[PDB]
RNA sequence: GGCUUUUGACCUUUAUGC
RNA sequence: GCAUAAAGGUCAAAAGCC
């Protein structure tokens, strides 16, 4: 129980239940394999008209190594050479559910694996379930349109490619609807930070399950993730850290999210004139904001502020559970950020 | 400090797709 | 070169146990 566990016992409480054992990662490993193989292998081969498979990306938990044991995706975007333009993948992103629904199940036909489901839909979902895997791994396959292309690290994408997006996004009225082009970005925003952070996220993850299984509607977890690299960056930056005090430094923010605006310049700058007036109109919005690293048309906490309202009762709640409290009953400190 | 596990960086391969 | 999985090597972060 998260809630009963002593505020010292935080880190042995992510090692023995929410840190990846290796059965699950080689688990997890396995099933991702099967389906990158299946995508290139087999699913657009009998071409009406030429598929081509550019990249299979791996997000989501899987891609950061956020990973909770026994309960986390494996979320792989499908980058097709078809989709060209974003109102391509909107337009067309349905086709490409249909069509690699349509291939599993003739694989299933065959007994090369089961699967279990489940423009219109963003992504097809399914457990998937081999010889070596039989109590299934769950998946959510995302077609998408190759926004960035091959590029090294350690520069910032072309600005221009921004401009595209906001232009975009604002011809149409779905912004932050094409985050899954700058998946790559999305993952090496976290994938290369300390473990410890990692970690903390996961446990802040844990909490967050906790509470989607009690509110129901809920902000992103996406949000909370990004809410404690803020955490973290601003009030910490140690690899070594503690653990119950970021715990409650990210439950505080949650309480705080009337006053939240937070962003990064990691991938995106002011630098171009249309990104800098739109990244100023963005940061004017209400609050909480919280804009996606990979993609600035990304506001998450933006659709309910009455998601945040019940989010931050019960972290507020939680401020008196054994969990921010030491041994002698006094309370877990919090950083002061930045 | 020892043992182990998790998460990464870089380097070299193998299969596969572009 | 990029992408997935695997194999070898070099380095590192953290955690569990002692
Ligand atoms: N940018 C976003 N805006 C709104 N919702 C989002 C966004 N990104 C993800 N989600 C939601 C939709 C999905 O149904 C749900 C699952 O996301 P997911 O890919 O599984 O992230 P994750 O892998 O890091 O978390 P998990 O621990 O569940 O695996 O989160
Ligand atoms: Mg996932
Ligand atoms: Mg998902």
């Amino acid at each position: 129980d998260l809630r009963n566990t002593p505020a010292k016992s935080l880190d042995k409480f992510i090692e023995d239940y929410l840190l990846p054992d290796t059965c699950f990662r080689m688990q997890i490993n396995h099933a991702i394999d099967i389906i990158c193989g299946f995508l290139k292998e087999r699913c657009f081969r009998g071409s009406s008209y030429p598929v081509c498979v550019s990249k299979v990306v791996k997000g989501g938990s899987s891609g950061k190594g956020t990973t909770l044991r026994g309960r986390s995706d494996a979320d792989l975007v499908v980058f097709l050479s078809p989709l060209t333009t974003f109102q391509d993948q909107l337009n067309r992103r349905g086709e490409f559910i249909q069509e690699i629904r349509r291939q599993l199940e003739a694989c299933q036909r065959e007994r090369a694996f089961s699967v279990k489901f489940e423009g219109n839909p963003r992504a097809l979902s399914f457990v998937l379930s081999s010889l070596q895997l039989g109590e299934g791994v769950e998946f959510d396959v995302l077609p998408a349109f190759d926004a960035l292309g091959q590029l090294t690290g350690g520069y910032k994408p072309n600005p221009q490619i921004y401009v595209k997006l906001i232009e975009e996004c604002t011809d149409l009225q779905k912004e932050g609807e094409f985050s899954t082009c700058f998946t790559e970005l999305q993952r090496d925003f976290l994938k290369q930070r300390p473990t410890k952070l990692k970690s903390l996220i996961r446990l802040v993850k844990h909490w967050y399950q906790n509470c989607k299984k009690k509110l129901g509607k809920l902000p992103p977890q996406y949000a909370l993730e990004l809410l404690t690299v803020y955490a973290w960056e601003r009030g910490s930056m140690k690899t070594h850290f503690n653990t119950a005090q970021g715990f409650r430094t990210v439950l505080e923010l949650v309480i705080n999210y009337q006053q939240l605006c937070i962003y990064w310049t990691k991938y995106y700058d002011f630098k171009n004139p249309i990104i800098e007036k739109y990244l100023r109109r963005q940061l004017t919005k209400p609050r909480p904001v919280i804009l996606d690293p990979a993609d600035p048309t990304g506001n998450l906490g933006g659709g309910d502020p009455k998601g945040w309202r019940q989010l931050a009762q019960e972290a507020e709640a939680w401020l008196n559970y054994p969990c921010f409290k030491n041994w002698d009953g006094s309370p877990v400190s919090s950083w002061i950020l930045l």
